[PDB]
Parts: structure tokens; sequence; C-alpha cells
């Protein structure tokens, strides 16, 4: 019923919190703006990285690793791909990275 999808934040080469999921419904398609907005939501609640603080950051992304062991980065300043859909079931996992 509830995708579960772990996912880790490093600013700066750090981390901190750990064991940390985001929840997507069961194969129901999303725009990668959904995605976008709930990493850039934990990068600001845990690390106090706003979006002012992405756009003058020299790299923000977050790469996603598939199901079927592929990979996906989309860039948090700015994404072309905002538009694009994927099915969050096929998200194993998601680490986001700041520098
Ligand atoms: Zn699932
Ligand atoms: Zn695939």
């Amino acid at each position: 019923g509830k995708h579960t999808v772990p996912y880790t934040i490093s600013v700066d080469g750090i981390t901190a919190l750990h064991r940390t999921y985001f929840v997507f419904p069961e194969n129901k398609k999303v725009l990668y703006q959904e995605i976008d907005s709930k990493v850039k939501n934990e990068l600001a609640s845990q690390r106090g990285v706003t979006t002012e603080k992405i756009n003058n950051a020299q790299t923000a992304t977050y790469t996603l690793t598939l199901n079927d062991g592929n990979k996906k980065v989309v860039n948090l300043k700015k994404n072309d791909d905002a538009k694009n859909s994927i099915d969050p079931s096929t998200i194993k996992q998601i680490q986001i990275v700041v520098k």
C-alpha cells in the first residue's frame, strides 16, 4: 500500500541522521517535482539547507537507485525532468548530495 524509500543526506561531506525514509503510495506515478519537494523539505529541516542555499551551492543533486540497479541523477538547482514522471515503486534508494 505504501512504498518506503530509504534516503541519506550529505552536505559538505558530512551526514547526520540515520535510517530515514520517504513514503509513496504504491504504483502511483508522480512527477519528479514531487520528489524534488520532499528532498528540499528534508534538506531544510534536517540540515538547514534552504532553496536559497541550494542555488548558491557548487553542486546540489540527488541520485535515485532503481530496483533494477540503474541510477538517475537529478539536479536540484534546475531540474529539466521536473515534468517527467516516474513510478516511485521502482525507486530503491535516494542519495542526496550538496557541496
Ligand atoms: Zn514498495
Ligand atoms: Zn529501469
